């Protein structure tokens, strides 16, 4: 992962995308789930095959807010920068804050809502590097790109983001057809209630997020609104925006 140098660097050029990791971080370690959702985990807090989840619980809340963490010196919060600097690495992805010109393209690439929706308090990009972005566009072609929504429970983001989201094609089930997403906001924040997220954030400690996801225009994505639609190949789609609600 990042040295700290290097952490404090990419954390103090988008601090509310920094704190947006953090958060997902430790909602899903907080999570009574944890051992499925907290995926990727950190390799120092694991013996082999045994995750140390109570060192884990108990030196991520030794972590401060991240201006205070930026504001002092290096050596004062050792534990808490190896983590950080673990959290905001990555050589596949990642996150940038979002404005309201791209909260816009979003309403108008999914279509205006049926019914009322409340608008987002944060709104995130994520940026994928090669050689994803390059197999995304590879698998592509000359086909269309879809837009459209995926509501979980906060805990499944960290997962969701670094794995991107299940195309388990379970036969013994009543759900097991793939990726199911929906063309309404509506729909999609029905399934995602607010979380707890991280007590010493920027954005609050009580979020509720939303995925938006880049859909290839493909047969084997099974029916701009559609109402809601099944991915049963993880290679058509790719998580693209995340809608976050804060909880005042
Ligand atoms: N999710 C929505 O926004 C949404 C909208 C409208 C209807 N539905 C219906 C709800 C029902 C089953 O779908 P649903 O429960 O949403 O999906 P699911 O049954 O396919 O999966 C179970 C859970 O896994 C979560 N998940 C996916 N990928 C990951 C990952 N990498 N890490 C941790 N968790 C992950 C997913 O978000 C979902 O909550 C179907 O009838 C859907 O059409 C879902």
């Amino acid at each position: 992962s990042m040295g700290w140098a290097a952490a404090r660097e990419a954390a103090g050029r988008d601090m509310l995308a920094a704190d947006l990791r953090c958060s997902l971080f430790a909602s899903a370690l907080q999570s009574y789930k944890r051992d499925s959702v907290l995926r990727p985990f950190p390799a120092s807090y694991a013996r082999g095959d045994c995750k140390d989840f109570e060192a884990l619980l108990a030196d991520a809340s030794k972590l401060p807010n991240l201006k205070e963490l930026l504001q002092s010196s290096g050596d004062n919060h050792k534990r808490a920068w190896d983590l950080v600097s673990w959290i905001l690495s990555s050589k596949v992805l990642t996150i940038h804050s979002a404005g309201k010109a791209e909260f816009e393209k979003i309403q108008k690439l999914t279509g205006a809502p049926h019914t009322p929706v409340p608008a987002p308090d944060f709104l995130f990009e994520i940026e994928y590097f090669d050689p994803a972005n390059a197999k995304f566009y590879e698998t592509k072609g000359e086909r269309d790109l879809i837009y459209a929504f995926h509501g979980s429970r906060l805990e499944n983001f960290h997962s969701i983001i670094h794995n991107g989201l299940h195309c388990h094609l379970n036969k013994t089930s009543l759900f097991g057809e793939g990726t199911y997403l929906t063309s309404d906001l509506s729909l999609a924040l029905i399934y995602s209630p607010h979380g707890h997220g991280w007590q010493h954030s920027l954005l609050g400690p009580i979020l509720s997020c939303v995925a938006v996801c880049e859909v290839i225009d493909h047969p084997d994505v099974k029916c701009i609104p559609p109402k809601y639609f099944v991915v049963t190949n993880n290679q058509l789609l790719r998580v693209k925006y995340l809608l976050v609600y804060s909880q005042k």
